[PDB]
């Protein structure tokens, strides 16, 4: 029982995609958690730690694919959950959720500038780059070569069904950066033109796959096909923990009238069903670099960053669940 | 300088997509300038030469990159041409333009059919066929495949900015076809699950190389990537007979209203460009086949089909100029 | 409804594959159908013309897979069928038949020879070869070779699961030519040992895929990895002329027990399936030439060999059908 | 001096294949190791020691190319050896042969079960799975899925010469998991219809390259050309330390009479030479993961597996040398 | 007995590379049958047929590899033999001869010209072509494509051994065309800013393969790599007849001293030996189009190329021998 | 401000490549270094760090590519600060220069060495090595592999436009190594004959990538296509630390008089350029391994070489600066 409001309207905000990218996902649930914490009413501290253990259920089972949703919640939790089990009584609970959680978000807000400033150092004078979705650490690269001085142009695929492309598009173009608006259909057609591709991640795998909103992977595939560098730029917490064991990573299936609007759809025949999957998976061999904060790195190293930061927990289970 | 309303009014709706498709658009051009010939009120047959010349100009000015257009044009004005420098009277050049687009209109739906009929024989019980944008020829090879009891599923790309798929999906549902209509960025999701591609063609050039709605060019490359044929359906007057002499086709640049609306266009800044290609080329290594209405080829077989009905021709001039 | 017991006879052994081989099979068919005329105790010209259609069809209705079996049976019919049109008389129909499986029978010895001749050029005094199957158009070159006193060694894949490539060990040692022998998933391993590799054909279809021994098309593909040029010899009764059309060949399913012996076999347990297919196909992209009678073309000429030899009888029904 | 027959059993079994499979056979010379422990008759600690040397030599010296071999010898030797250069007195030395024995031969046992619960994780309902040769970490993998329910079907080639395909078709179809079994020649064939491909290993070197039965790289490589996932199977001590300092791995070549048998053999022409290798290599750019005890790695992070389990043993001799 | 200076002299100069490039050679040794004629004091027409096979062995007989050569020799002497074999006296003879020689060289050329004008629409405004070795036939496209105020750059490889790079930068500049000089090892580095490639060739295979200036198959390599259109611009008679009846081209093997100055190259050890072939094979899936006088073709249409203008001599000794 | 005049000239023997190949700059650097400590006349400490980081920079100033050069000072500079910094008297720190020095200088000859030790493991007898410029390290390998008895031959590559081929040629003829000596156009050509390549590094970047003499990624290119392995040796110090940073690696753009010789470059036009690159790289998927001191690694453990060793020093400025 127990669950204030912030939780439950973020909760609805990352379902309904009013919050989105893997990244801000990560931090709103954080913020989430650390409301939570703040306003509870709880007198024990086993109390709290069911608040916060129901909160971060309800976070999770919003969307599946970005795994940096279930790190921002872990980074909270196996803190919470030691001082907990520690002895702790409920104003060092309290303090420990709203620290951690406080903790990771200032975090992610450096590991994006600092992939910026990484990634600008392999963009070149006059380049063209071509990005899709919307993604805050691909941004970040981009727009520091631009304060560089860098002559920079980019080809922003309009990223169909949500249209984050738009977003981008008005976003860089606000800093200064000339944009090129294009169809998701006319990435090879202007492959040729293009330098440098720069996308984000919600998901990396253990052997060094993308899973990048739908689309990546042809853009990748086509990149490769021409020697376009492809750049995923991306913080260690977009690396997937449960990968190391075996697990693939769930592709989220969104509604049919994302695609199709719901007035139209009605109207369609039964026989045409359609399909919605929000992201695709990218393999290794079309990736140049994974630019994290803490560097460039191959994309088959993803096992190295996971092995040094995650492995530890695999024995375990979730810091939220009995 | 007397031109029927049709001619016009056939070439505003050729220009603004109202009549679309190669196909359609090459039987529309005929069309116009049977109807230009019936009810022309020339004298001598030099007046009606005249008015047949300019409005097959008006008809080639509307879109350069289906050549079939041009092909149909010259179809009926190489007929015309050759009867008026022969000699012949007002009626009987009346006659040779309305009977050599009648022949040509023919020629096209009989055409059509026999493609299906050939296409039809790859298709195979059981197969997901994956297509793009809208293609009479392509769809001729799947409904024929389906009239046959082959349990087929046809995966239906939206193709934008315009939205072709959407002609294609309840087209194809109409006749008991099942569809999965995806997002231009699934292609490479969904190749995995493919079993054939079939997409039309708007113009092929000598060395074999498939000038296709914009995206066609990818879908092709992952469908390789994956040893997914590709067949492309397409009749002889899609053959570009200027490539034959070193020609690069013109790929059209359209409105860039047709990707972001008007009202939102002008909401956004100078430094956003919208480029609005309506075709990319594909190579012809990644094309398996051709279907064409006499059979089967490789793509690198153009030529043949080029020199043995077009070649003799370009040693002159249009025959629409003066 | 008179057979001869001969044209029975060779209906089995083309079935249990007594007799075998494209070409071999192909002979023994014309041959059938010679014996067949020979041996009539036919009054009329009707009553041999049935007889001739009845046999025919026997000896289609034994593998499919070979073209080379129907281009034997139409090369005699076609002949046949436009004699008895004409109101030949009887003699004259009996003659007609007998020296059409003749003179197609001579025309395949000598396609043959001449093959070995073309072919064994392109081989090079000391080239390490690998063939599959055996293959008597394939065999021809490097015997052809070895006579002109270049120094190879043949590399014989056994061809599971009929062992065909012990009668090639065998034949080819017989020359003096050395053999090296190897299982079939040896050939990856000895890939790059080989200098040139050369295989036989069973169908060759309008885009320039080659039907041949399960197997081919792994030889083939790791080949192309390699940069070792794949060669076809192949007769131009090879080429399949229903493909111009659309067709796709047939691609036989021979006894499981060919693989496990019938003993074997009966002890293992239902949930076991035994598939055998007794070709696959490889595409034109992996295929340096084919050789044929005529001489060299790229895969992709295989439509123009259709085109001139086969092109004008597709348009009619078989020869022997009613 | 003084070799129980257990240790000269188990030697000429390895030598003979009646014990094979990599795992296995390193079983078999830990379990020899610990029976000469067992029943010795050694009355000084450097007896024992002696005889223990003797006995790895012998081992050593059966089958070169699986590390697995070496890698359990090393295991029980390298501690025998430090016991006695500590002083051990005997019943001690005894005691840590017989315990290291034990040890790795439990360890063995649990390494496989986990790489199926890991392995699962990858294989989805409703997947046909390819395998090669029989391999019992492959095995595991496939098992556990099938005891998940999801629905499976597996595709086994025969894996001539020695037919290894046959055990595992029966091991697969005793857990009630439908086979389908096919010549090894017809793998790129059914690779259309297979969704991941899973085999075993008997070296793994430190750049990746995976040393697996002769076919192993046929397999895979037209795997990748289809983009079907090859998954390793692999054990920690199928990883070989020697590759770490520029070894090569020695490939087993076996007697022509498992290709031939004797009887027919003798009869065949000396200019035939029959070429049985056991073993091919496969470059890891051709492998999609390795799934080990420890976790799913990308083929390149062989290399981490080595440095951190095994190149500390690199500076010094085999521990059963003098 | 009996040869004029002439072609004595162009022979020498044919051999010694002071006439070069596979047109140049051709029109050169056409020019010296012309002498010949022109200044032979045979009385009778059978003495100066057989000054003239004479002469043309002497030519023959001097660089192998550009069939340019002898289709020259092949022209004139074809028309000289029938002439002379269909009872030609004397001046009837030597007219034959001149004006066959006339004839060839003035379509030699014209075919150039027009190759200029055929490919020159292939280069579009800004490009940056790369070039190799010296090429009338690639230089005619680039020429062109600047006259028609195309603003384009070439990239001239310097074309070891021989500078021939030295001669088409000059050229080229010479023309106003600005060049950008790289050595041969450049090429890859430099790919990525090209936007199309042209060169020359010597010999065209049946097969569609290109004999080019060494060095010609690795440009061609990583144009492909990297999506650059590699265009070869060649004249009908570059092709090669005889690889239609199987035969390899000869790759002629150049003077060591080429390399390595003789002053230098006597003083190394005779455990070095310098190898110089004088051209490479590149295959014709690297080949985008062959630009011929008769228009673009895809490379596997060489075999059509020849068919038609030399397939029948092929049945015939050479025009010129006994 | 006081600088020995053996600084001075080891910087112009290095600018003009009288001192060259990376690793021998590097100890000649360190050297200088040495040679300025041991000379020097300073009495106070901060008079002789203050002449260590002149030299440092004098000698840093002279060629960028190679980042062995950087490393070497580093090794020396680090050290050298460490005891500035932590009180060193005058003598003291003098010593840790020269002793400094001294250690990297033995090191790099040990490293070379053992690198050559490992490397040859992976030639076998019979090899044809290709290799390019003049690298110790790759030299190493092939001269150690020769003195363990195989039986290998060496294509070497001219290396233009410096000629570093003819060092190379020379060297290993002196050991008794057959040499065939090839322009660099003819890698290609010769790849078909080649079981290995060996060449060297200047630079190695995080994500395994090769900065090499220009030329270099054409023949890995060229090998990929074939499957001949391509083994880069080199040193740890030759692993480039700012990369892991998003650096990019400079290319040194030398003297078009190495091109073309003074004489003849005057006679040129303006609008001829000549662009004279010294390195390329070479994407880590065409290369096979990296030899280094501490062995065989796949290309993308470029980043654990770099973490384990040199990752620790990027939080600092230069050990040289102010
Ligand atoms: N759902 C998933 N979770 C994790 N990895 C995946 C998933 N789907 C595909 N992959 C990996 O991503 C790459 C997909 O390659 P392909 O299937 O060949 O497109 C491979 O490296 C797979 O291991
Ligand atoms: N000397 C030659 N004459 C004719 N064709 C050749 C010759 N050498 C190579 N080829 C062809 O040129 C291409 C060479 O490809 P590869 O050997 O894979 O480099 C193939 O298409 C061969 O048929
Ligand atoms: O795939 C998406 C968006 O998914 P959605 O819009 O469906 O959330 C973004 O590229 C990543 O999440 C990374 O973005 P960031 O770098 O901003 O984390
Ligand atoms: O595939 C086979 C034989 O199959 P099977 O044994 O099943 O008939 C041979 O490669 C071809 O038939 C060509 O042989 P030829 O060159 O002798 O026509
Ligand atoms: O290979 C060369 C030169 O060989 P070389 O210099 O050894 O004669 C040229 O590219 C062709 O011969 C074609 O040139 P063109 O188009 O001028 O015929
Ligand atoms: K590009
Ligand atoms: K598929
Ligand atoms: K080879
Ligand atoms: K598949
Ligand atoms: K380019
Ligand atoms: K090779």
């Amino acid at each position: 029982a127990m669950i204030v409001k912030e939780v439950y309207e973020t909760a609805e905000k990352i379902k309904s995609m009013e919050i989105r990218g893997a990244g801000r996902i990560a931090r709103a649930a954080a913020q989430a958690l650390m409301i939570q914490a703040e306003k509870s009413k709880a007198k024990e501290p086993e109390e709290l730690w069911n608040e916060l253990k129901v909160a971060s259920k309800i976070l999770y089972n919003t969307r599946p694919t970005a795994v940096s949703l279930p790190n921002a919640l872990r980074y909270v939790m196996h803190r919470v959950k030691a001082a907990y089990l520690g002895g702790a009584d409920l104003e060092t609970l309290r303090f420990t959720a709203i620290n951690s959680a406080k903790e990771f978000i200032y975090n992610s807000e450096k590991a994006i500038e600092r992939i910026g400033e990484i990634g600008a150092k392999r963009i070149e004078d006059g380049d063209i780059i071509m990005t899709h979705c919307h993604s805050k650490a691909a941004i970040s690269v981009m727009k520091k070569a631009f304060e560089q001085g860098k002559n920079i142009k980019v080809i922003v695929t309009e990223t169909r069904p949500k249209w984050q492309g738009k977003i981008t598009a008005k976003e860089l173009a606000s800093y200064g950066i000339p944009v090129i608006y294009i169809v998701d259909s006319a990435a090879r057609h202007y492959m040729k033109m293009t330098d440098k591709v720069v996308m984000g991640a919600d998901s990396i795998t253990a052997n060094g796959a993308v899973i990048n909103k739908i689309g990546t992977s042809l853009i990748a595939l086509t990149a490769k096909e021409h020697r376009v560098w492809v750049m995923i730029a991306a913080e260690t917490y977009k690396f997937h923990p449960a990968t190391m064991l075996g697990q693939l990573v769930e592709i989220e299936m969104r509604d049919p009238t994302e695609v199709i609007p719901e007035e139209e759809l009605r109207t369609w025949p039964k026989n045409i069903e359609v399909w919605n999957p929000a992201f695709d998976v990218t393999p290794p061999e079309y990736i140049d670099v994974i630019i994290t904060e803490r560097g460039i790195i191959p994309p088959y190293a993803a096992i190295d960053i996971l092995k040094e930061e995650f492995g530890w927990a695999l024995k375990y289970k979730e810091p939220w669940e009995d």
